[PDB]
């Protein structure tokens, strides 16, 4: 991207002071998707990174990923498979537990979106603690599936997010870098 | 418009699950259309089609399943998308909702700044069913000062009223995969 696509995609982000609590900034991708430029700008650099990479299929999380993993495989020319909160998919399914402040929640995957022999590129909104992309990438890997890469738009470098992703061998490529927890 | 063939190949790229989510039932599953390539590029590229002289401004999608099909679009459009949200997930100032489930009432949101007057709003969603969801949605829309006259689906269950129910709001509805049951 060059340093001008980069600052408009920065620019294009509203960053909300003390949401959703004070000393936290949240960093809300509605303004984008709301800016034909910046929107259509996030998914062309994203398509224009994995365009030669041999990538078969497209997997993104419920749903702020919906957005950016959708857009991602179109333009790549290959399926997209969701990874869901539970009960939402209607044929077999695996699951994977991730941990959060005071419990836990899963994600499932259809067993026959990804097969052996599928390179798979993980799409994302933003990579914080890196939690639902390591389950997600341990789904994948469950069906046979390779994945060595997660695209984000955010990444909120002070969590830790993309060296948890490197311990599974994941490379994170990421457009919008912010501080803050 | 959209061809006998492509309107069939996208009928066939759905599976239909007996008995799923209750018995009798056959659920029309769209997650087949997002992995085959080609069915799901050609759903969105007919949608754009249609809509590409329509003074669209903007595009909504409902939470989540219409995320999948009015982003593209609204990439497809050249113009913003805008999600409307089940309650709590949108950070900013909102509005709200109420419509009708199986087993009781739920809300959705949108952003207050997120529709102007002058806007020219697509709704699109990937099924129409009793159609309550995107009854609530025209309502923020106008609510927010924004026109709407139009709504998008993948699937039409015709049998359950959706698309009379819209028209009772003066939504034409396009769909582009018709299904008999639930
Ligand atoms: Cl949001
Ligand atoms: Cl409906």
């Amino acid at each position: 991207a060059t340093a001008q696509q980069l600052e408009y995609l920065k620019n294009s982000i509203k960053s909300i002071q003390d949401y959703p609590k004070p000393g936290i900034l949240f960093r809300d991708v509605t303004s984008l998707l709301e800016d034909p430029k910046a929107y259509a700008l996030s998914i062309d650099l994203l398509v224009e990174r994995y365009k030669n990479a041999g990538i078969t299929k497209v997997v993104g999380t419920e749903a702020r990923g919906f957005l950016f993993g959708a857009p991602v495989a179109l333009g790549l020319g290959v399926g997209f498979v969701p990874v869901r909160k539970p009960g939402k998919l209607p044929r077999e399914t695996i699951s994977e537990t991730y941990d959060l402040e005071y419990g836990t929640d899963q994600l499932e995957i259809h067993v026959d979106a990804i097969k052996p022999g599928d390179k798979v590129l993980v799409v994302d909104d933003l990579l914080a603690t890196g939690g639902t992309i390591e389950a997600t990438v341990k789904l994948i890997r469950r069906l046979g599936g390779e994945v060595a890469d997660a695209a984000f738009i955010i990444n909120l470098f002070d969590l830790g997010g993309e060296q948890r992703l490197e311990k599974q061998g994941i490379t994170s490529y990421s457009l919008v870098p912010f501080p803050g927890h």
